[PDB]
């Protein structure tokens, strides 16, 4: 799928985007690739952080749905007008789809200054689409309207006045064998809403965290290309950081470092990578009682940032952070691997990425099988609110 290799770009820590065209004539837009949301939404009015926006009135193929949408999150929000229009991905399949499109008219702390993207491509399922699950996500429309297989795969490749440029591949409708090495291991998608998975075990430098495995998935664990960090539930983050601190103890970093709010530096090329441990997440296998592990290096969890005030040093940000909404396997995890979102088979595949950052001593790894007799259920059941229970699903 050569035509789709290297079709993603971005700035380190500001997301990966794909170029898309919307309307007739086609309006070129850079769109955030987000497996953690399900709406196709685009800046549609001026904003200080946008180099352009979607102009609905200028598309001959635009159809107004005469319905607005309000999308609040913890860290930001967007609102807009719903409609449909012709959509294509120039470095994607040779097809045009009529998809739903939310024209963003108002937002707060959503767009990022310098990110070079003006919209979002929510690749997750209809269950989490706003306003409700009847608003068909883009990927669902693409599959229904064309002969494109119900699968996509992501190879996110990790990195003085600007942030480092990043690259990647979104292979729509297939798996490209040049993007990975070794075996491709699959973990079941628990439920089709977010790309929800189950973590059965966590090790830091081969050492088991020894927590009740439901703690790893409290309240869920998701694969999210739209999130930079590896985000872990409070108790898990504490145990993990305690362990990384102990292995790296010859270096006494400020508190701000471990909170992910401060860079730590070393003379160029002298970074002591070997004092930092590998992190292994064991994911539920397709077979009962089996698991496989995905192992990341500090090259994935220590994000490179070039200091204006310290240009001659290699500086890093700690990219593991606390969560109150479960585990989020963001770019920190994804950059080590080629990830296959096999929707047709309700499973997620992981293989060692041909582009992952490593050294001469260690590599990111995907290894299995690991067996457990009479394996306990590691899944958490989210308390059901009266509001969600009341929803009908016709
Ligand atoms: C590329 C990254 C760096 O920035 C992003 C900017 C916009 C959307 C996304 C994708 N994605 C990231 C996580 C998300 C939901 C959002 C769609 C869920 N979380 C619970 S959240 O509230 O943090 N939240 C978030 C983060 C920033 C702004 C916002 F409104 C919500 C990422
Ligand atoms: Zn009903």
């Amino acid at each position: 799928f050569v035509e789709m290799v290297d079709n993603l770009r971005g700035k380190s820590g500001q997301g990966y985007y794909v170029e898309m065209t919307v309307g007739s004539p086609p309006q070129t837009l850079n769109i955030l690739v987000d497996t953690g949301s399900s709406n196709f939404a685009v800046g549609a009015a001026p904003h200080p952080f946008l180099h352009r926006y979607y102009q609905r009135q200028l598309s001959s193929t635009y159809r107004d749905l005469r319905k607005g949408v309000y999308v609040p999150y913890t860290q930001g929000k967007w609102e807009g007008e719903l409609g449909t229009d012709l959509v294509s991905i120039p470095h994607g399949p040779n097809v045009t789809v009529r998809a739903n499109i939310a024209a963003i008219t108002e937002s707060d702390k959503f767009f990022i200054n310098g990110s070079n993207w003006e919209g979002i491509l929510g690749l997750a399922y209809a269950e989490i689409a706003r306003p409700d699950d009847s608003l068909e996500p883009f990927f669902d429309s693409l599959v229904k309207q064309t002969h494109v297989p119900n699968l996509f795969s992501l190879q996110l490749c990790g990195a003085s006045e600007v942030l480092a440029s990043v690259g990647g591949s979104m292979i729509i409708g297939g798996i490209d064998h040049s993007l990975y090495t070794g075996s491709l291991w699959y973990t079941p998608i628990r439920r089709e809403w977010y790309y929800e998975v189950i973590i059965v075990r966590v090790e830091i430098n081969g050492q088991d965290l020894k927590m009740d495995c439901k703690e790893y998935n409290y309240d869920k664990s998701i694969v999210d290309s739209g999130t930079t960090n590896l985000r872990l539930p409070k108790k898990v983050f504490e145990a993990a950081v305690k362990s990384i601190k102990a292995a790296s103890s010859t270096e006494k970093f400020p508190d701000g470092f471990w909170l992910g709010e401060q860079l730590v530096c070393w003379q160029a090329g002298t970074t002591p990578w070997n004092i930092f441990p590998v992190i292994s997440l064991y994911l539920m296998g397709e077979v009962t009682n089996q698991s496989f592990r995905i192992t990341i290096l500090p090259q994935q969890y220590l994000r490179p940032v070039e200091d204006v005030a310290t240009s001659q040093d290699d500086c890093y940000k700690f990219a593991i952070s606390q969560s109150s909404t479960g585990t989020v396997m963001g770019a920190v995890i994804m950059e080590g691997f080629y990830v296959v979102f096999d929707r047709a088979r309700k499973r997620i595949g992981f293989a060692v990425s041909a582009c992952h950052v490593h050294d001469e001593f260690r590599t990111a790894a995907v290894e299995g099988p690991f067996v457990t007799l009479d394996m306990e259920d590691c899944g958490y059941n989210i308390p059901q609110t009266d509001e969600s229970r009341s929803h009908h699903h016709h």
